[PDB]
């Protein structure tokens, strides 16, 4: 299989609420696409940066500027390709990884749909549909957030997680399991807005029975975070602190981590994803899959990753409508609870030309 | 894709010569060989089982006995089969992972197949071709054992794995340095031989550089490994002990393996191996792969499985004709001391029905 | 303070001898300046990322870019800043160091200019001139490796660091120790290119006496640098693992380091490399400063900071002649193995114009 | 620049109540003072020693004898000086830290004092202003500590400190929760008069969520407060035992400490404090600044120093008036709770002559 060049675009869809994380609140989705073309047919990839670096160091123009200046260069000099063989060939190029595993997973439908084998069998899915949860922003008052969680809830979505930040952690738990109950899965997500200092704020949701608390800490304090887990009774889950395999395997040596949020961009794409959950999996640690707020094509590579069997805790990849009024796949909608596997050949959708054009802001065509 | 029916043959293959290990010497090789049957076409899948349980429990008349009583069925009675769902179909039945592991095989062929897909892109091949060294037996005299070192450091042979046990050990070693120098590649091979008691013993290999010395202790003695490994100075490779990638990180954990041999007859299958390639690239640990004298079928699987990203040192995979003077494939023919990695849908390779028919003893169909 | 504006230059400096690391071979530099304007007046800051991302994941085009988009229009929103305020009104742009701290560097110049201060003073220099070592690069054969070296020996410079590289480490390390004898200060950098499975390799420099081995893993590797440690006997020193102050502690507490690299621009500026010389003080680990073959202005800060307490073995601050055969400042001229640390306002120097314009590929204001 | 010569003075200023901590009461301060001399101007610094070795081995008398004989004299001899190599000059001198810290403070103040440069932008400020709590003494009764205590809380300062001692640790811990409540921030200082075998009595502590128990156990027992915090929940916090950056990363290292307290006298200097506060941050130890008992030279000093980043508990820097009723310099008046960090040159204050020479008992000129 040889590259014979990339389609990027730049595409913009508005959220039907705006999200607000410790990092601040995004109101519209924008992230780039990759059309990989091939001798033998097309695929598709979608990077997970967002329009600043706010969540970790990678943003839309740096992704663009590096795949446009370097990754697809590479690739295209090759003689001969493979998704396999996308990592050594970028290996020269330090960090990136969300460009990167844009590139792969569009390199890797391309050769799976050539081969007619979806994105679920290559990565060894052992069942047809998955428990999803919802991932639910930090809102102005209490009364709205015990709205907005009971309105999913309503929906059946399976678990609640909430966004916190000093200033609306414990206040808001307390609310929502006074309001729900205790049988409700929950859990919480600071995106790195404490320090080991906060460490007596944080013990103050011991009795609330949280599944975990994610990413408490800045993304390079993994020891840090093992000493936090010393002090707290909720679960320690890491989400930008897991960038690969490796960083896993010592995360879990040192102590700092029980249970492990997967997100395929953030660790270089769909191949390491697998490797972080296999390596989770041989070490006794649960994982479940991250999502990032991703059109129908991440959304259907994670719903499939998300069917591997260490999967056993309920992932963030909500329907299409818990972000978009329209999707530019044919949508995914909740149904019991959980999310169907795709099934066709590749990634199982590919975009409605008409549905991403109205989307398309630019777009530019790298070949040889 | 539906399983249709397996059959199952029993295969006698005699070897070009006998080959001696700690636990007995062989001079024909007995295997088990399946053929799983889909509506898409077929797939082959091959057992590493001996005829005895010497290297480990099991052997080829209790796979046999397990694969047509328990696992078949239950992937017969399965609605839809895939190679990856082979594992938590057969999950209830303790144990028996080279059954489990040849039938998975036959599994993955035919899927694969039907993909035209080989099985060096599945498991994610990152080369074209793979370095592969040789296992030598325990000879009855030194000599002997300098002319089929000689002979296959001849060949291109990369590297070399002496069989060693107690009596035969640290004077073949020595004998094998003063005749071929420093900068041979050489390790050397215990199959469980040894106790925690012949770490003196052991620690008089410490001055000839050994690559590794595989499986000294018993195979349920992760603990005792650990403990040698303070006391010797040659590296610790397990082989026997490594029973799937939990067993592979609980092994690296404790201190108890510095380097690992990967056979997927072994751990389970060619599924599960992979996933100890790649817990052993998180700690930081090199694997090889293993041989466990299969007929081509085997060997192609392995050599593509050996082409993965971690596989750093040289690999068991030697030429058919090392072990086989008419292999029942297209044989593996050494070339600049590598192997090809075998390039069609699936294995790649599939057995000559004529050369087959000639040395199958009994088969039997289960549907 | 007000910051009125920053110019941002794009700058071409051919070296006098191509420079080859494990990472490639580079002919000529280029880099990013800049040009903080304050009511009082101007400071220079100098950015260290290459053109490509192949040190680590900051390049010049990304640098130049982030510092147009976020980080000069954060601080031109500022009401007052200084320099020790730069980091918290940055903080909620993840990573981007050598970026942030070419930013930092403006601003401290501007700042320590107007109050008449010396970058030395600033940072707690105890003496007035700093020992300089010479970093040389991999070389097509060992005869030219010796000569460069010979050449430096003869300048001056008090101690050789060589970059290696898989097939470019024994040899010419045995090569220099046989030329040159023992009592000459050794040591290597790998910048990143071996693994945990090379430790055989770099055991093979156990008899050389070295001082240290320079990153010889990957950046993220901590673990499997102290895993390193326990199998060779040459001192580990990282260079690119250590981002920051908390990382230098983090790498200290595992057992992954014992001699520290700072560089600057690395770390995300002066002020913190000055803790990351403190955290490993407090822990008795020595500190010495790295150099990426910056102009004067870069230069003339290192200098400044080599001169703190805990620097106690020979930097990598070279005179500008091993790099430039004209520098942009007034270049910095080996005398008895020391360069001067400066003495005026801020860093001490400043572009001579007609020279900077020469070597000026673009420039924007950003107001 | 040169230093031409000290001028020494000792300070006695009368305590507006006396204070009272389990190494005795005191009602009047007696200090020493040094105003360094150099071409350029002229600079402070200030003593923290007390009358009597009782908090350390170090006293005034000692100090003022050192400093006479060894310590000015060796910087009188140096050819060129700058406060950071005060530290060189002074080495061969074993321990004399807060007689060292007090000269280094005067070089450091004529030298900011000549570019023009404040002592808060030296160390590294970050903000303008910092909250202050109060240090309470062991009253006779209970009853006097609880008026005592809820003046300072009128008085707007943020979090309570009380002295500690065998017969005087539970009782007033309970009597002032019971009286205030669960919310004020409360912690308690000992003063190194407890043993290992006291345990079961701190350990009665645990109901009353203390921020921290400051110095349980004598100055050179580090190891035997790691033993400690694995038997009491009461965060363990250290100032006698931190005498050096070294030693603040050596009891974290083995465990005996989770907050430090830093005085820069008791360190050796303010610029030892500024690597303390260093090398705590890089292990994510919080850090607040300790009081002892200075005029507004020190006063000054402590606000500036504790307005660095990592100092994330409220310090002992109280206003003026809660110890003097005429302080030396213009005094530090709480505001909401904060003192303000001073602007000018150097400390950004200087004794005013006529006030200075009121609390004057002697002084004396040290030349060459
Ligand atoms: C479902 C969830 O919480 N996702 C991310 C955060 C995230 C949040 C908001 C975003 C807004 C625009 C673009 C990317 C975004 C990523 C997380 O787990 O941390
Ligand atoms: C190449 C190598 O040394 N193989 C195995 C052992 C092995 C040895 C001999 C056998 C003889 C007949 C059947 C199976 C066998 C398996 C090992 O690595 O331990
Ligand atoms: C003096 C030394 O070895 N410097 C760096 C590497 C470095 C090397 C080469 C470069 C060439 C062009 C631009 C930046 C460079 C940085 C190091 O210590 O790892
Ligand atoms: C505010 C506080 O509690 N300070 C010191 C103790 C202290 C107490 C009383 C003193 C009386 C005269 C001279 C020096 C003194 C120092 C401490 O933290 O331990
Ligand atoms: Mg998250
Ligand atoms: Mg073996
Ligand atoms: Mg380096
Ligand atoms: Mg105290």
């Amino acid at each position: 299989m040889k590259l014979s060049g990339v389609e990027l675009r730049r595409v913009q869809m508005p959220l039907v609420a705006p999200f607000r994380t410790s990092f601040g609140t995004q109101s519209v989705r924008e992230l780039l696409l990759l059309r990989a073309v091939t001798p033998a047919g097309e695929g598709w990839g979608e990077c997970v940066t967002m329009a600043g670096p706010l969540y970790s160091s990678e943003y839309n123009d740096g992704a663009e500027h590096v795949l446009r200046h370097y990754l697809i260069p590479a690739l295209l000099a090759a003689e001969d390709i493979t998704a396999a063989k996308v990592t050594p060939l970028l290996a020269k190029f330090k960090g990136h990884r969300m460009a990167k595993g844009a590139l792969e997973m569009a390199v890797l439908d391309a050769e799976l749909r050539a081969h007619e084998r979806s994105f679920a069998a290559e990565l060894g899915s052992v069942r047809d549909s998955v428990p999803c949860g919802v991932s639910v922003g930090i809102m102005d008052t209490i009364p709205q957030l015990l709205d907005v969680v009971g309105g999913y809830l309503d929906e059946g979505y399976v678990r609640i997680k909430l966004k916190i930040e000093p200033g609306w952690d414990v206040e808001p738990v307390r609310a929502v399991r006074e309001r729900f109950g205790d049988d409700v899965l929950l859990q919480v997500d600071a995106n790195t807005a404490y320090t080991l200092g906060d460490a007596p704020q944080l013990a103050r949701l011991d009795p609330f029975g949280l599944l975990l608390i994610e990413q408490p800490l800045e993304e390079e304090d993994v020891l840090g975070h093992a000493e936090l887990a010393r002090r707290i009774q909720t679960p320690i889950c890491l989400d930008e602190s897991i960038v690969s395999a490796r960083a896993a395997a010592d995360a879990i040596k040192l102590g700092a981590v029980q249970i492990v949020n997967i997100k395929p961009g953030r660790v270089g794409g769909y191949l390491e994803a697998r490797r972080v959950h296999d390596v989770c999996a041989a070490h006794g640690i649960p994982v479940w899959c991250g999502d990032m707020i991703e059109t129908g094509l991440g959304r259907a590579a994670n719903v499939a990753l998300a069917s591997l069997p260490n999967f056993t805790l309920p992932g963030d990849t909500s329907a299409s409508d818990r972000y978009y009024k329209t999707d530019i796949t044919e949508p995914f909608v909740l149904s019991g609870g959980h999310l169907p596997v795709p099934t066709g050949p590749g990634l199982g959708v590919a975009p409605i030309p008409e549905l991403l054009d109205e989307v398309t802001t630019a777009k530019v065509w790298i070949g040889s």
